[PDB]
């Protein structure tokens, strides 16, 4: 079904500053409709760089998608502004991101919690794959907190649909989060619903540390190289070799032998419903 409403960028009043990645910042704005003396709160998300034709066809096409979601746990995109910059404009999220918000309730995140989360991710996720969506950039700093129970994936415009026949997406060069993507991805700059879950793995293992940064320390020139070796995250201290051995599993080189997002959606499930039997979390019961 169709629902995008493209704006006119002179309708949103920008008024203060959310964040700001390399791909783009994020503003705390106000859309005013034109003809209309009323004023609404958004959200926009603004990309840095301009972009070309193709850059925007291809936005403009995921953003149709983005327009219409049903899932709890993916933002639907309010509207967009694409004249010469393009700005996502998309409903306000006061708790902030899941990685900010594990950083600073570290000491009161139990494990229902952190196994709940990557529930609902996967089943972000997994409706994504459904409407035929490569994510491209799932991390924790890209997962957005509706309430502590309820978190949402969401997009800042690097999300690409797939053609009825394609199973991959081959991207051009750019500015990439090396520390989050598949190994094809590093090196044939190809994206497909199994890279999206290397990225999974990684915000998983994002959560279970607390927030932790992907391989600290490690400049992204190298990680090409020392995937290629074996080497991947360590394991967490709160995890039990169970938990590990699916995160594991989603940084396969053969990308045959991830687990499919369904399938993902189904370990972390059962394991959510026997919480203190997977995760060893100190103090566990006090929160």
């Amino acid at each position: 079904q169709a629902l995008l409403r493209i704006l006119k960028e002179t309708e949103f009043k920008k008024i203060k500053v959310l964040g700001s990645g390399a791909f783009g910042t994020v503003y705390k704005g106000l859309w005013i409709p034109e003809g209309e003396k009323v004023k609404i709160p958004v959200a926009i998300k603004e990309l840095r760089e301009a972009t070309s034709p193709k850059a925007n066809k291809e936005i403009l096409d995921e953003a149709y998608v983005m327009a219409s979601v049903d899932n709890p746990h993916v933002c639907r995109l309010l509207g967009i502004c694409l004249t010469s910059t393009v700005q996502l404009i998309t409903q306000l999220m006061p708790f902030g991101c899941l990685l900010d918000y594990v950083r600073e309730h570290k000491d009161n995140i139990g494990s229902q919690y952190l196994l709940n989360w990557c529930v609902q991710i996967a089943k972000g996720m997994n409706y994504l794959e459904d409407r035929r969506l490569v994510h491209r950039d799932l991390a924790a700093r890209n997962v957005l907190v509706k309430t502590p129970q309820h978190v949402k994936i969401t997009d800042f415009g690097r999300a690409k649909l797939l053609g009825a026949e394609e199973k991959e997406y081959h991207a051009e060069g750019g500015k990439v989060p090396i520390k989050w993507m598949a190994l094809e991805s590093i090196l044939h700059r190809i994206y497909t619903h199994q890279s999206d879950v290397w990225s999974y793995g990684v915000t998983v293992w994002e959560l279970m540390t607390f927030g932790s940064k992907p391989y600290d320390g490690i400049p992204a020139s190298e990680i090409s190289s020392i995937l290629e070796k074996g080497e991947r995250l360590p394991q967490p201290p709160i995890c039990t070799i169970d938990v590990y051995m699916i995160m594991r599993k989603c940084w396969m080189i053969d990308a045959d032998s991830r687990p499919k997002f369904r399938e993902l959606i189904i370990e972390f499930s059962k394991m959510a419903r026997d919480p203190q039997r997977y995760l060893v979390i100190q103090g566990d019961e006090r929160m």
